[PDB]
């Protein structure tokens, strides 16, 4: 009976909650409303056809000063993603810093093995906006492990799902 705990990390704006409904329920809005508290949604999951899972997906808020559970949101953990916006330098340049929390609060056993994904979403943005490139992303993501990188739109459905099955088989790799 596989529960997958899934945690996603990231600066406040950047999109957490937005993925999270596009992918559990198809829903995206304009308008931004900040998290306030923790909770999880719930997707039913098959990895590989035959690898049937429900993924517990959760999502505070982005700012650590604004984290109401605290290490709880961490704990117990089989993936955790990791999510910047292409329209926002700093939010990318705090990928490192999110990884880091995770690892020191998750207490996880090898650090070098547990899966991270990393989301770039706002893939959508005006192209003027638009100041991190795939190439630093690519090769941030190559200098934290090789961990897989997905540029995203939860506001267009581009590479969520995608995303969130990478996610879901990682965690079953992780979770077994
Ligand atoms: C719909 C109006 C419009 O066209 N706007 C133009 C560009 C919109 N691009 C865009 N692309 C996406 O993929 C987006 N995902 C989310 N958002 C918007 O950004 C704001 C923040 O979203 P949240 O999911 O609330 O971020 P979160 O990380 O969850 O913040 P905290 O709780 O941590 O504070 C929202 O306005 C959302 O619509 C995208 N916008
Ligand atoms: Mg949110
Ligand atoms: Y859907
Ligand atoms: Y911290
Ligand atoms: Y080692």
């Amino acid at each position: 009976k596989n529960i997958l705990k899934v945690i996603i990390l990231g600066d406040s704006g950047v999109g957490k909650t937005s993925l999270m409904h596009r992918y559990v329920n198809d829903k995206y809005s304009c308008q931004y409303i900040a998290t306030i508290g923790a909770d999880f949604l719930t997707k039913e999951v098959t990895v590989d056809g035959d690898k049937v899972a429900t993924m517990q997906v959760w999502d505070t808020a982005g700012l650590e000063r604004f984290q109401s559970l605290g290490v709880a949101f961490y704990r117990g953990a089989d993936c955790c993603v990791l999510v910047y916006d292409v329209t926002n330098a700093s939010s990318f340049e705090n990928i490192k810093s999110w990884r880091d929390e995770f690892l020191v609060h998750a207490n996880v056993n090898s650090p070098e093995t547990f899966p991270f994904v990393i989301l770039g979403n706002k893939i959508d943005a005006e192209e003027s906006k638009k100041i991190v490139s795939e190439k630093s992303a690519q090769e941030l993501a190559k200098s934290l492990g090789d961990i897989p990188l997905f540029l995203t739109s939860a506001k267009n459905a581009i590479n969520v799902d995608t995303a969130f099955e990478e996610i879901a088989r990682s965690a079953l790799q992780q979770n077994q």
